[PDB]
């Protein structure tokens, strides 16, 4: 059975940083929209990056709408048991490559062509989240898929995480594009 404790406490009022708090908050949404249509107990925000890095989620997303472009039974029994054990065995990444090919379904530009080098990095992977956000309008373009809503700022976070966020994107130079203007390239060059 499940477990847990009973505690609650905070420091700041609303948040510490705007850019950082925006990043974390975004993740909380990316999972809400994904499960909103799919329907499955997904991991938390602090572990989200740990669940997305796995190709298992890369194929599941690239198969939920385009199960053709993506091979079948690519996922490792969709259990990710061996993963939690130690981590990636240079086999899960395979599912990632497929997801990248899914773009060929419509012929998206290069701006939406994330590399595996970023997906196989348990420290930085903005192109991953960002891309997942654009996928919303993508399907909504050649289909009638739902559109992600914007309401970041309803779920607070820790001080060590938020502060660490802006930090990781202060030296590594994490490209922070405008989520408001994502479908501006593919729209021009159809």
């Amino acid at each position: 059975g499940p477990l847990g404790s009973l505690t609650a406490e905070e420091m700041d009022e609303r948040r510490r940083q705007n850019v950082a708090y925006e990043y974390l908050c975004h993740l909380e949404e990316a999972k809400r929209w994904m499960e909103a249509c799919l329907g499955e107990d997904l991991p938390p925000t602090t572990e989200l990056e740990e669940g997305l890095r796995n190709g298992v989620y890369l194929a599941k997303l690239g198969n939920f709408f385009s199960p053709k472009v993506v091979s079948l039974k690519k996922i490792y029994d969709r259990e990710q048991t061996r993963y939690k054990a130690t981590g990636l065995h240079f086999r899960h990444t395979d599912n990632v490559i497929q997801w990248l090919n899914a773009m060929d379904e419509i012929g998206l530009p290069k701006i939406f062509y994330p590399e595996t080098t970023d997906i196989y990095d348990r420290k930085n992977m903005p192109r991953c989240i960002y891309c997942i956000h654009a996928l919303s309008l993508y399907l909504f373009k050649l289909g009638l898929a739902p559109q992600i809503q914007d309401l970041y700022g309803k779920v607070d976070f820790t001080e060590e995480e938020i502060n660490n966020m802006k930090t990781e994107l202060e030296k590594y130079g994490i490209q922070m594009p405008a989520f408001s203007k994502i479908g501006g390239i593919l729209a021009n060059e159809l």
